[PDB]
Order: structure tokens, then C-alpha cells, then sequence
């Protein structure tokens, strides 16, 4: 229901947002290709996170 | 230091956690092109954990 989508949405808002802090603490590391795979993934989140924020976004959302 | 990529290891290990957790959530909400990019992201995700683990992994691990 609309208890699950919403559950759904704020999973992709917070892993949009882990793999954006990840992003940061790698390239603190200077681990390079970590990093640049991390930048990737967080791009690809963000996507994931459009996504669901159409799908399951209210009226002023989505 | 170690402490930063210990800390930067199990945040790869959570993001895997968490994307298959969403894409179980996506595929039980029947959210069709959620999940396909859930799907993808996971994998990604997972790629991310064996770079993190290889580089941040001690003598057993990596």
C-alpha cells in the first residue's frame, strides 16, 4: 500500500544519500577507482530515486 | 586512516544491503521499471563492495 511506497521512496532518497557520503570518505581515501565507481553508483541512484519519486511522490511531489 | 576505511567498507557493504532490501520492496509493490533499476543499481552496488573489500580488506578478507 501506500505505507509500502512511501517506505519505498525514503529507501531511495536515503541510499541516494549514503552513496553520496560514501563518495565523499573515498575520495578523503584518495581511493581512486573506488571512487569514481562510487560516483557512478550515486548517479545511478539519483535515477533510481527520480524513479520512485514519480511513481509513489504525491500531488506537490513526484 | 584504517578507521575511515573500515567505516567506508561496511558503508559499501550497508548501500549492497539496502538496495537488494529496496529491490524486494519494489518487486512486492509490482513497481516495474523501479525494480529493473533497483536491479541494475544493486549489481552496482555490489561491484563497489568487492572494490571496497579487495582495498579496505585485511589478510581473511579482501
Amino acid at each position: 500500500g501506500t505505507k509500502q511506497e512511501k517506505t519505498a521512496l525514503n529507501m531511495a532518497r536515503f541510499i541516494r544519500s549514503q552513496t553520496l557520503t560514501l563518495l565523499e570518505k573515498l575520495n578523503e581515501l584518495g581511493a581512486d577507482e573506488q571512487a569514481d565507481i562510487c560516483e557512478s553508483l550515486h548517479d545511478h541512484a539519483d535515477e533510481l530515486y527520480r524513479s520512485c519519486l514519480a511513481r509513489f511522490g504525491d500531488d506537490g511531489e513526484n
